C-alpha cells in the first residue's frame, strides 16, 4: 500500500476552462455585411424619383437603435475570486457574446430595420412545390440577378436543398470562406443561420448584395463611443449600489438599410421536412 | 439576481499547502548535540585505566546503526499531479520528518546506544518525594558539576518543576536559544523533549554535558554518503516495480557515545502528577 | 526500471491522455450504418 490517488491529487492544481457558452454562433451575416458609420444616428437614403432626374422629397430616415444590457457583479465576487481568470472580464465577455447573437437576429427580424421585414414587392418569391429546389434559388438570383453575394438560409434548410439537389443527381460546389466550406450555388454561397425562424417545418432564404459602392445592403454603426469595445459596442462602468453590487452598462448601437429595393429577395415558404424515397 | 459565489468559485485558484504533519516537534537535543563523523562506522573510545598511566585493552567500540526506509510512489502519481507541489519530494520530506523523530527518539532510548541506558553507576539520582524540586535538580547538577550543558526532560516534567518552583517562591530565570525561550536552573537550561518515556505519571530527567574538546556526549554519523542529502542522511532510487511504482531508499545512519561517565546523570522516579493546594 | 535476477532489463512505457467535449454541439454521431449493401443495376 501505497499514497493514492484521491489524496495525492489534493496537492495538483487544476486546469479551468473559461465557462464554454453553447448559444454562440459564428455569426456570419455580420461579417459578410459591410459597416457604415453613421456619426450622429441618422441615415437618410436620398433616393432619384421614378427611377430629368428628380429625388423623392421623403427619404428614409434610418435612426440607430439602442440595446443596453446592466452586468452586475457582486465586489466580493470579483475581488476574491479573479485568479487566473478576470471574473467582471468573462461576465462582460459572456454578455457581449449573448448581445451579438442578438444583434445578428434582431438584423434578421427586427420590425423596424430588418431583412425580412424589408423586402420590397416583387422580390418575394414563393417556392412551386414547398421544398427548396434549384429552380426557387434560380428564381432567387433572377430577383437580384445584379452581383449577389450570398445567401441566408437555416441550416435545415440548407440541408433541405442539398436534398433536394441529390435527389436530381447534382452536386453543388463549395468554396471556402474564413476557413469554412460552404454550399454554393450558381457561384452564390449559402450562409447559415439560425436566426432565421423556421416554425412548423416553415422557414424562408434570403439572397442579398452588399455594399455601398453597389447599391446594396449595409449594416449602420455609431463609430466614436465612450468606453467603445467594437463596432457599435460600449462598455461603462455605473457605480456600486447599497449592497456593494457593480453593475455595467452593456451598449449596442446598429441598424439596417435596403439602399436599392433589388439588392434583396426573400424565398418563402420553404419546407424542410420532405425526404424523397430513393427506389430502383 | 446576478452571479453567485458558488459558481464564481468554480474559476478560482485554490491556494494548496503542503501536508500538515502534527507529530514534528523542534528536536531540541539533536540541534544540541556535537556531531562527530565516523568514516567507516566504527568508533573506539579508549580509556585511561583507573583514572603510570595505562590504557584499557577492551574499549568500547560504537558499531553505526542503519534504518532504512523504502518511499513507494506510483509513477502516474508523479506524472500528473506534480503541479504546483513535487509529489516525490513531499513523499521524501515526511518520511525524513518522521525518521528523524525516531532518530531523536533512539539517542534517548535506544537499548545499544541511547542516554537513557549508558548511564554509569554512581550518576543515577532518584527524587526524594517524587516531585522534581529544586533540590532534585542540585543533585544532578552535582553528579554533572564539569560544565554541564543543558536538562533534558518531557514538557510535563518541565510544568511539574515549575510548580515546584512556584511552591517555593522561586522565580527561575529564562535564556533565548534558537529563537526560543528555555526555563533554566542554576543557569542551565531545561530543554523539552517527548520522547522521554512517560509512563502511569513517572519518567526521568538527565543532564548532559557534550563536545569532544570536553570528555562530553557526542553524536555520531557517517560523512560521505551516495545520495546524501543530511548529515548521516542519504536517498537512493531502488526501481520500479512491475505495478509501476517507484520506490526510494532512505538512509540513516547514527549513533551516540558518552566519552567519559561523569557527563550524564539521570534523575529517576520523577512524579508529574502533583499539585499543590494553596490555603492561606 | 532496472534488471531482475535474470537478466531481463524492463522498460516502462507510459501514456496519459484524456478527451473533452466542450460543447455538446461539437459533436454528432449517425447510427445503425449498414456497410453490407449492394445495389443492383439494371437498365
Amino acid at each position: 500500500l501505497a499514497l493514492r490517488d484521491v489524496a495525492a491529487r489534493q496537492l495538483a492544481n487544476a486546469t479551468k476552462t473559461v465557462p464554454q457558452l453553447r448559444t454562440i454562433t459564428p455569426r456570419w451575416l455580420v461579417r459578410l455585411l459591410h459597416w457604415t458609420p453613421v456619426e450622429a444616428g441618422i441615415y437618410r437614403v436620398n433616393q432619384v424619383k421614378d427611377a430629368f432626374v428628380d429625388y423623392i422629397d421623403n427619404p428614409r430616415e434610418y435612426l440607430l437603435s439602442a440595446v443596453n444590457t446592466v452586468v452586475d457583479v457582486h465586489t466580493r465576487i470579483s475581488d476574491l475570486y479573479s485568479n487566473p481568470h478576470d471574473q467582471i472580464r468573462e461576465q462582460l465577455r459572456l454578455t457581449i457574446e449573448i448581445m451579438k447573437e442578438r444583434q445578428e437576429s434582431e438584423l434578421i427580424n427586427s420590425r423596424e430595420y430588418g431583412l425580412l421585414n424589408n423586402v420590397a414587392p416583387g422580390q418575394l418569391v414563393h417556392t412551386r412545390n414547398g421544398a427548396p429546389t434549384p429552380d426557387d434559388l434560380d428564381e432567387l438570383l433572377i430577383r437580384v440577378w445584379k452581383e449577389p453575394a450570398f445567401f441566408l438560409a437555416h441550416p435545415q434548410a440548407i440541408a433541405a436543398f442539398g436534398r433536394e439537389c441529390t435527389r436530381r443527381g447534382v452536386p453543388p460546389a463549395t468554396v471556402s470562406l474564413f476557413g469554412s466550406s460552404f454550399i454554393t450555388w450558381r457561384g452564390v454561397p449559402l450562409i447559415p443561420s439560425d436566426k432565421v425562424p423556421l416554425e412548423n417545418g416553415k422557414t424562408k432564404i434570403l439572397l442579398l448584395r452588399v455594399g455601398e459602392s453597389r447599391q446594396g445592403v449595409v449594416g449602420l454603426y455609431q463609430p466614436n463611443l465612450p468606453g467603445e469595445q467594437g463596432m457599435g459596442l460600449s462598455v461603462r462602468f455605473m457605480g456600486i449600489n447599497r449592497k456593494a453590487l457593480a453593475s455595467y452598462l452593456v451598449s449596442l448601437y446598429c441598424s439596417l438599410a435596403v439602399l436599392t429595393d433589388d439588392a434583396l429577395a426573400v424565398l418563402d415558404n420553404v419546407d424542410v421536412t420532405q425526404y424523397h424515397t430513393y427506389r430502383y
